[PDB]
C-alpha cells in the first residue's frame, strides 16, 4: 500500500503559511478553551491521534488519508475530546478549502507546538484525502495504564525506538487530562512547550492513587499528574536513561522531539524525489503579527 505525497495544486511556501498563520491567529483568540489552557495541546493531541494508527507492517493508518473526517474514526473512544480540535480546524478549512485533511490537521499540531514555543517543526504537504473505507478501526491507539513493555512493543508498530518514545511523550507536558475523556484527571493548565515533563517525573514526589474513575494514576502533592504509562519512563532503566538527559538538555529534546514529531507525522507517506523540501513556517512572534 503506497501514498504518494501530491502537493496541492500550485500551492507554495505561501500558502501553507496563511494557514499557519490563520491558525496561530485563532489560538491566540480562542484563549478560554479549557479554563484558559486555550486549543494548543488539543490540536497536538489531535495530530498524534491522526498520525498515531498507522500501522508499518501494511501502511494501514496514518495522517495520509485525513479519515478522522469519518465517523468511524471520530467516534474512537480513544479519540474522546479531540472534537473539540476539529471544530477550532473547520473555519480554517472553510477559509481554505483546498487544503487536505490530512495536511490541516498535521499542520494544526506543527502550528500549535511553535506557536507554544517549542521547536521548530518541518512539515512537508501533499496527504490526499482518502475514501470512508479507508479508515482504520478503533483500537490502534495506546492505552494509559500499561508499563513499560507495554509502551516499548506499542511504539514498535510506529516504527518509533525508545530515544523516539520518549521524546514524543515530552508533550504530556502541555494541557491536562480529562476525567470525562480518558478516565484520568489532572495535570494543570499548562501551554507551553518546554521539558518539564521530564524534571517533574524525575523531581517530584509521585503518590500511586485512584482517581475518580476508579483508575490508578501517580499524582504529586504539586497538583502534577503522570499516567501509568508516563511513570514506566522512569521504571524501566533504558527510560530513565533518556528521561535523564533530555531532563538536563532542553535543545537536545528539542532537536528530537522535532524530528520524532515530524516522523510521526510523515509516516506512510512517499514523498517524490522532486516533491519541495520541508517547509519550516515562521511564528507570528517572528512575523511581528
Ligand atoms: C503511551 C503513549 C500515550 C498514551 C497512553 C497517552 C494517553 C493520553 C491520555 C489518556 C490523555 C488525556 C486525554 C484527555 O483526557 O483529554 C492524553 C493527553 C494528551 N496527550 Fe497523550 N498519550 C500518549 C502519547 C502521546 C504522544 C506521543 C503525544 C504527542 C506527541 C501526546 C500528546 C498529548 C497531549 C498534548 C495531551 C493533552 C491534551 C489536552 O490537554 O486536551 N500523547 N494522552
Ligand atoms: C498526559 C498525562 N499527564 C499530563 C499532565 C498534563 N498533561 C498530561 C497529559
Amino acid at each position: 500500500l503506497v501514498h504518494v505525497a501530491s502537493v496541492e495544486k500550485g500551492r507554495s511556501y505561501e500558502d501553507f503559511q496563511k494557514v499557519y498563520n490563520a491558525i496561530a491567529l485563532k489560538l491566540r483568540e480562542d484563549d478560554e478553551y479549557d479554563n484558559y489552557i486555550g486549543y494548543g495541546p488539543v490540536l497536538v493531541r489531535l495530530a498524534w491521534h491522526i498520525s498515531g494508527t498507522w500501522d508499518k507492517h501494511d501502511n494501514t493508518g496514518g495522517s495520509y488519508g485525513g479519515t478522522y473526517r469519518f465517523k468511524k474514526e471520530f467516534n474512537d473512544p480513544s479519540n474522546a475530546g479531540l472534537q473539540n480540535g476539529f471544530k477550532f480546524l473547520e473555519p480554517i478549512h472553510k477559509e481554505f478549502p483546498w487544503i487536505s485533511s490530512g495536511d490541516l490537521f498535521s499542520l494544526g499540531g506543527v502550528t500549535a507546538v511553535q506557536e507554544m514555543q517549542g521547536p521548530k517543526i518541518p512539515w512537508r504537504c501533499g496527504r490526499v484525502d482518502t475514501p470512508e473505507d479507508t479508515t482504520p478501526d478503533n483500537g490502534r491507539l495506546p492505552d494509559a495504564d500499561k508499563d513499560a513493555g507495554y509502551v516499548r512493543t506499542f511504539f514498535q508498530r510506529l516504527n518509533m525506538n525508545d530515544r523516539e518514545v520518549v521524546a514524543l511523550m515530552g508533550a504530556h507536558a502541555l494541557g491536562k487530562t480529562h476525567l470525562k475523556n480518558s478516565g484520568y484527571e489532572g495535570g494543570g493548565a499548562n501551554n507551553v512547550f518546554t521539558n518539564e515533563f521530564y524534571l517533574n517525573l524525575l523531581n517530584e514526589d509521585w503518590k500511586l492513587e485512584k482517581n475518580d474513575a476508579n483508575n490508578e494514576q501517580w499524582d504529586s502533592k504539586s497538583g502534577y499528574m503522570m499516567l501509568p504509562t508516563d511513570y514506566s519512563l522512569i521504571q524501566d532503566p533504558k527510560y530513565l536513561s533518556i528521561v535523564k538527559e533530555y531532563a538536563n538538555d532542553q535543545d537536545k529534546f528539542f532537536k528530537d522531539f522535532s524530528k520524532a514529531f515530524e516522523k510521526l507525522l510523515e509516516n506512510g507517506i512517499t514523498f517524490p524525489k522532486d516533491a519541495p523540501s520541508p517547509f519550516i513556517f515562521k511564528t507570528l512572534e517572528e512575523q511581528g503579527l
